[PDB]
């Protein structure tokens, strides 16, 4: 259909107003920032004397978990926890571990007929 078309139309819209400028929305500028971090990184810790491979460039997938590496983490960490809560019953048990004893094998007899 759009064949014989041209150019993309005049301007519409004019009495009514439309379009607030939408100026920003954060994915973009994740994609923005994600399209040269590597790069900035390399670079900028090249100055400090760690050194690093040299930036291999990256698919869109790579780049996309590059992103959720360097901040997906960031915000979400929750590590230590669960793990201190479940060595605390493991420790209790550790000291539960008198059991009153007792008894025993390879424990008897005092005779020196060897």
């Amino acid at each position: 259909p759009p064949e014989d078309d041209g150019y993309r139309k005049p301007v519409q819209l004019y009495r009514h107003w439309v379009r607030p400028k939408f100026l920003q929305y954060k994915y973009m500028y994740n994609y923005r920032t994600n399209y040269y971090d590597d790069v900035i990184d390399y670079i900028d810790k090249k100055q400090t004397g760690v050194a690093r491979e040299i930036p291999r460039p990256q698919t869109w997938a790579e780049r996309v978990l590059r992103t959720r590496n360097i901040s997906g983490s960031d915000i979400d960490s929750y590590a230590p926890a669960k793990r201190d809560k479940q060595l605390i019953q493991t420790l209790a048990a550790s000291i539960r571990t008198y059991n009153y004893h007792t008894k025993a094998y390879i424990n008897q007899r005092y005779a020196s007929v060897l």
